[PDB]
């Protein structure tokens, strides 16, 4: 402290230590959107190739769900059984649980389940993998020349690409817009009849024809003594063309006649699947859809990404493009880029304020070298922490140079007035007044994290997000603090110009110097005036409980966010057909959108992609949107967009199409908005429990004066077809159950039979009917079995079939059946009002129908009730501290009854723009009451100290404090708001962001300060006047 | 008994394919013989949890095991930690002839 | 490639493939409509011709109270030598034994011991020295110039060795950059000079 | 159905021999049934990390895979964590219409 | 001295480690393609020999 004064060299290398430190520790530290806010989840996906709903949910969720014990940490568990046949069931944890041990803790139950699992669920795989809800990325591929269809291309991807995305590590799940090429079989029951074959020869045949055997050794081990040739066996290789496959020999007829595969059915190169069907701009392609990893960085993944891709594109097929319809990625980077550009800008600002109060060059290069120092150095106390350069703890710097800038002044001002009062020369006048605020500085660096740290104690992820913020800022505080105990002094009395006693620059110059003169008069009116109201105190009492009040009412009537909506630059549409309508319908409607967007939004859509499929009834569209610099206008940022879009696909349509925006928030809470589970306890059946469903549904769309949006989340009971087998007649006709199964099945349903190897990759072989032969109840005829004896028998010979219901999506959420209800709470309401008037509705339901939350509104039901807590602590705190520094119970309260003058301001700032009380809002907030502090701070001091330490009386040593130290208080708040402006001007990216911390700061700052250096005496001296008997007139000791 | 080409596209293809998102890749290299034995060695990024990493491996096998021929599947498909650096080998003979 | 190093005598030395080359392997082929017509099912031509000379893992027994494997397969002499095939014969559905060669067709080809891939696709392993003169990583740029040389399909990648050095091979100088602006700063710190280090 | 000194030199030893180089074993002690039961407890040094015991524990194990049996092989063997201690024990009963 | 410095800096060869003589060593054979178990071990036993 002292002692670099006389050692600045010791000093500049301390300085430039921090700097090429927190530069390095700048090099190697994250880059996010957010942090990772999500908690950890397992998902087991598997397929059984044409299982319905209930098929599935009885025969691989069960049968995986109950063997689900004894896992550590368990949140929750749901999962969804399809009937696309599909099964994904996904176990959330506990946050921060061990990514990798869990997943181990899951799949080592999912093995006790696996050898009683079907067989075609067990070979089609079982997957289990940590990824998030959300895709990092989707990869788009198309060929500019149309050589090739949407199914060449899907084999493309698939069989040139996508098994390295799948290795790049940080990704976690790839999901395929197409499918990879297969051997398709398509089998005519009529060629098939004449015959008198059924699909189960064909299965027997292919796996005949088709093989790899085990050959062995020619001169093998152990060989006979003297034998010299050593060489292999080559037999049976599976299959390589379309054509062997036709080549295959079904049956030998009497009359010589072969029956080929070729005959009894076609054969071709074609999809192992085709549910989903990918479309980028109209022009065929095919896809990879990239979710991110449980924990892994966003970035660095897409990075790996980018250089796979890069590494695989010299091989590309003749004319064969990538495109990249939707990445996530170039709005974090111009964002966080844009808070760069304020730091870089604030900083030049804060130099242009520092120069006209001082004048001269060398000496405003004080706090402007200073604070660079802070700033690299604290992306070092978070290397040293281990968190991340992300949003937060960037508008984290943002919102603490104002603490740092107020550090670096006050010292060097000090020093400066010392020299302009006393007229010692430049060292002297640094001991001097490094001597004075060096016990103030400490105080207010231990006051300022008296209130920074309990904000930091909040709970649930919200915590994460805002402990980002308590940390950077009050590291970066320390830094200043020790900054301004070596660097800053140190170039006080190193380049800051001796100046004589007596000199404020008065009227010298002319040119630069009315200033001085003017404000030199402004402090003393402004001092003179002080001591006017000084006088009067009752008045300035009532006008500030006014000012209290005041900032109460505007509190409360403000909107509480969560976050801020941010054109990302990137957005979709979603579209929905009425249950059970086909993939050619959808089809008709994914392509009027990609129209929509190619027409009545030319200007600001550049490229959609379009997806079908998972499964027909449903379709999605990734729409890019044209650079952000060719969309000015406030209707051609996404939210003008998306709403006159909806409003298209509103009114002309057949079925409901959402066109929207992902929020910034990726994967959790929404504003007022929860989800609610509905769960069977005493086994009421599928209907008891979906009627029950129906019920809290109606019953809550009976209060709009609560709630809104009563929805379930997934898809009404559609009617399902019933071939009730009668097995006695088919036992009794010579059919063997068996066969009449596996034959509906590989007819409609189809089979996964063999592997074969095209152009050196094995694929699948898959063999169904041919479609026509299997679309209508009526083609059930069409469908003969060979009988024990030699005769085919219909299917209509033993089979009785009608129409049913089933549902499509059968839900499980704690293995019990449940069905999943969305809701939002009133307009101007709280999330849990309405998630208490839930439990209220929920409880009205029949016996044996109960409730649970989960995801959102569970990460809700957590925490609460703790911003008051931690308020009330941190003021315990900050009081406890004060009367500690000043030595005084009494004295401590007028430095605290600055909190107001700060709040009031932001809060009229938020509402008069039309902002609201977030995240933002509130770390800036805090920050407001952070200078405020230290203002107020520094005034008591000095007036309490020219008190006690130069014996002045009461009023007199308060006017001298509040004069002296105010030209500072004006450069600080002059220096921040300035450096603040830009947030609250543009737009581009994040300004969503950047406007929502701008606008309270700014606000909160004018109120702040000049209010402050009006109030803060006031408060010192009726505090004071009930302290003690010796406060006015006072002199003595020497 | 199986032939190079065999076990390529019997086994490690299959198995290969099944090797997807294990954490910290680094680089994937097996070998194919006509000795019927395929061997895929997963090197990892340097200092990564040998046992978190190989763990990881063995779940991504036992998920593609029932992909797999049954003579494989019989024989064992396994998962070890490579290092090439035995602290020592022990040798045992019969002195009297006594033993093949 | 091989012949493009072998170019380079003062750039590359002793490349070299890691591999084993084709040998000469015997195949014997099927004919389906044979074998289906005599009567033999082709399960039966199959394990039949391995269990001989491949050999087959059938059952497990209990010896000396160790559980120990059950391997059956043919004796040495009867399937070392291709003509041998004949010894060997399959009981149709009537109940009459088949030689192979009734059924099976034979003939010599090549085909490689040893597929290797890296990351996923087929590919072969080439090691190599640099010149007794030259840096490591120049012949590794030589070679990266060679194999851009080389027809549509043939790529190239690094591995083991050349990866562990292609990483560091960039940070050599700059932790030494960071030495010297750190000790020199040290030096400024205990002294009071930006100059005085310099000695 | 199989019997004790059945089980215990085909499973039980089979699996106990694979078990070293298990970082910070304390004790290994196993029971071998002719209730068909069979059970091999792994108590470790006081502090080892479960979560990475038993993913070490089931790195050896399924490597001792190649000697074990396929009816065990069927029904699932299961590597656990495991007290010798129940936190409580939850009673269920009936009051009326005594259900058995 | 610097400059003779820099020259016998480049001008001197670049190692990773040394050798060791560490009591044992090896040597591997290779036979002409499709040879025997037992021509493979004909060899062997001569470098036994050896
Ligand atoms: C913007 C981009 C994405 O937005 C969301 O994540 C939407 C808006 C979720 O709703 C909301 C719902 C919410 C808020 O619920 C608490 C939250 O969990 C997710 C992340 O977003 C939905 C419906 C998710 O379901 C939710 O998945 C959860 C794991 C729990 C719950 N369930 C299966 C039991 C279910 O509602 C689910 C599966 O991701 C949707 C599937 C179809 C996708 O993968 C699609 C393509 C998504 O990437 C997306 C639409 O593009
Ligand atoms: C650096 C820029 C800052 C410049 C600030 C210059 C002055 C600020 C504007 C005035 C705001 C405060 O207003 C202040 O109120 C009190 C009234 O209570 C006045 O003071 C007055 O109070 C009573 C009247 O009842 C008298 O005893 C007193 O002599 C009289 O002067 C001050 O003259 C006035 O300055
Ligand atoms: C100097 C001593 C203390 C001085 C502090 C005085 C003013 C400081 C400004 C704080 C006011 C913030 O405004 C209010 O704060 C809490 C969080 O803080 C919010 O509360 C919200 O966040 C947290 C979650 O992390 C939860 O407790 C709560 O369930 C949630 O809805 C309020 O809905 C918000 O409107
Ligand atoms: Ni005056």
């Amino acid at each position: 402290p002292n002692f670099f004064i006389d050692r600045p060299i010791f000093a500049w290398v301390i300085a430039i230590i921090i700097m090429l430190a927190g530069g390095l520790a700048i090099l190697k530290l994250p880059v996010a959107q957010y942090p990772t806010i999500a908690p950890p989840a397992v998902t087991i996906s598997a397929s059984y190739p044409g299982a319905d709903a209930k098929t599935v949910q009885d025969t691989v969720t069960q049968v995986i769900e109950q063997n689900m014990n004894g896992i550590d940490n368990l949140m929750y568990m749901s999962s969804n059984s399809d009937s696309t046949g599909t099964v994904q069931i996904t176990l959330t944890f506990e946050s921060g649980t061990d990514a990798d041990i869990a997943q181990v803790q899951v799949q080592n139950k999912l093995q006790l389940a696996m050898p009683l699992l079907p067989q075609e669920v067990q070979q089609q795989g079982v997957s289990v993998e940590k990824s998030s809800s959300s895709f990092l990325m989707v990869v788009g591929v198309i060929n500019t020349d149309g050589t090739m269809t949407q199914e060449d291309i899907s084999d493309y991807v698939a069989a040139n690409m996508k098994d390295a995305i799948s290795r790049t590590s940080g990704v976690g799940d790839v999901q395929l817009f197409g499918s990879q090429y297969a051997m398709r079989i398509w089998m005519n029951p009529n060629e098939l009849n004449k015959f008198q074959l059924t699909p189960v020869d064909v299965i027997t045949a292919i796996k005949a024809q088709n093989a790899q055997v085990a050959a062995g050794q020619l001169g093998g081990t152990p060989p006979v003594k003297g034998q010299q040739l050593n060489a292999s066996i080559i037999a049976q290789t599976r299959l390589t063309s379309t054509e062997e496959f036709g080549k295959i020999l079904l049956k030998v007829n009497q009359d010589g006649s072969r029956v080929l595969l070729r005959d009894v059915a076609k054969i071709e190169l074609g999809g192992e699947n085709y549910d989903i069907i990918a479309e980028f701009n109209g022009q065929p392609a095919s896809g990879l859809g990239i979710k991110l990893a449980t924990g892994a960085n966003a970035l660095d993944t897409a990075a790996a990404i980018r250089a796979e891709l890069a590494k695989m594109e010299p091989f590309f097929p003749s004319g064969l493009k990538i495109v990249y319809p939707y990445d996530t990625t170039p709005f974090v980077k111009i964002s966080i880029h844009e808070v760069v550009k304020t730091l870089v800008e604030a900083i030049i600002l804060v130099f242009l304020v520092m120069y006209l109060f001082l004048q001269n060059f060398r000496a405003t290069l004080i706090p402007t070298i200073a604070v660079p120092v802070v700033l690299l150095g604290t992306f070092a106390v978070l290397a040293a922490f281990g968190f991340s350069i992300n949003t937060l703890t960037m508008f984290g710097m943002v919102l603490a140079i104002g603490l740092l800038v107020d550090d670096a002044i006050v010292v060097v001002e000090n020093v400066e007035r010392v020299m302009a009062e006393e007229g010692l020369p430049p060292k002297e006048a640094t001991r001097k007044s490094m001597g004075q605020i060096q016990g103030a500085l400490v105080g207010i660096a231990m006051v300022l994290s008296a209130v920074f740290v309990p904000m930091a104690f909040f709970g649930g992820s919200t915590g994460a997000i805002y402990r980002q913020f308590s940390i950077t800022i009050v590291s970066a505080m320390a830094l200043s603090v020790l900054v301004a105990l070596i660097l800053t002094p140190a170039l006080c009395a190193t380049m800051l110009k001796p100046i004589a006693k007596g000199d404020h620059g008065e009227g010298k110059k002319g040119f630069f110097g009315w200033f001085n003169r003017m404000f030199e008069k402004s402090t003393h009116h402004y001092t003179d005036s002080v001591g006017g109201i000084l006088r009067s105190t009752g008045r300035y009492l009532v006008l500030y409980l006014i000012i209290v009040v005041g900032m109460a009412y505007l509190f409360v009537r403000l909107p509480s966010s969560f976050l801020p909506d941010e054109d990302q630059g990137v957005f979709m549409t979603m579209v929905q057909l009425p249950a059970g309508a086909t993939q050619e319908r959808t089809q008709k409607v994914l392509n009027e959108v990609t129209h929509y967007y190619l027409t009545k939004e030319k200007n600001n859509v550049e490229s959609v992609f379009a997806v079908n499929g998972g499964g027909q009834n449903t379709g999605i569209a990734f729409v890019s949107l044209k650079d952000w610099a060719d969309r000015p206008g406030e209707e051609n940022k996404v939210e003008a967009i998306t709403m006159r879009a909806t409003r298209a696909f509103s009114q002309i349509k057949d079925a409901m199409v959402f066109a929207f925006n992902l929020p910034a928030i990726v994967e959790l809470g929404t504003a007022t908005g929860f989800d609610f589970e509905l769960i069977d306890q005493a086994g009421l059946g599928h209907e008891k429990l979906t009627q029950a469903r129906n019920q809290l549904l109606a019953e809550a769309a009976k209060h709009p004066d609560m709630l809104t949006s009563v929805r379930p989340n997934g898809l009404e009971d559609t009617p399902q077809f019933k071939i009730d087998i009668d097995q006695e007649k088919a036992q009794a006709l010579g059919v063997s159950i068996n066969d009449i199964n596996t034959t509906l099945g590989a007819a409609w349903g189809g089979s996964y039979v063999n592997d074969f190897i095209d152009r050196g990759r094995v694929k699948k072989v898959y063999v169904m009917s041919e479609a026509k032969y299997r679309m209508l109840p009526d083609d059930i005829g069409d469908w003969y079995v060979r009988a024990a004896d030699g005769q085919m028998v219909p299917f209509s010979a033993f089979s009785s079939s009608r129409w049913e219901y089933g549902s499509p999506r059968l839900e499980r959420y704690n293995g019990l059946p449940s069905m999943e209800i969305l809701g939002q709470a009133a307009p101007g309401k709280s999330t849990g009002e309405a998630m208490e008037l839930m439990e209220q509705l929920a409880s009205k339901l029949p016996t044996g129908v109960g409730y649970d939350w989960t995801g959102m509104s569970y990460q809700e039901r957590l925490s609460g009730n703790q911003a008051p807590s931690l308020y009330a602590i941190s003021l315990i705190v900050v009081f406890l501290c004060l009367a500690a520094l000043y030595e005084s119970w009494s004295i401590p309260f007028s430095v605290m009854l600055v909190v107001p003058l700060g709040v009031i301001g932001a809060l009229l700032a938020a509402t008069f723009r039309g902002l609201t009380n977030d995240v933002y809002f509130q770390v800036g907030l805090l920050t407001t009451i952070g200078l405020s502090a230290k203002n107020a701070i520094l005034i008591v001091e000095f007036a309490k100290d020219l008190m006690d330490k130069e014996g002045k009386g009461l009023i007199e040593a308060t006017l001298d404090a509040v004069r002296m130290r105010l030209r500072p208080i004006l450069m600080t708040s002059l220096a921040f708001i300035l450096g603040v402006m830009p947030l609250v001007i543009s737009t581009g990216a994040g300004s969503g962001a950047q406007n929502a911390v701008g606008t309270g700061v700014m606000g909160g700052m004018v109120t702040a300060t000049v209010l402050a250096i009006f109030f803060v005496p006031v408060f010192f001296v009726v505090v004071r006047r009930r302290f003690s008997r010796k406060n006015e007139d006072i002199e003595h000791s020497h």
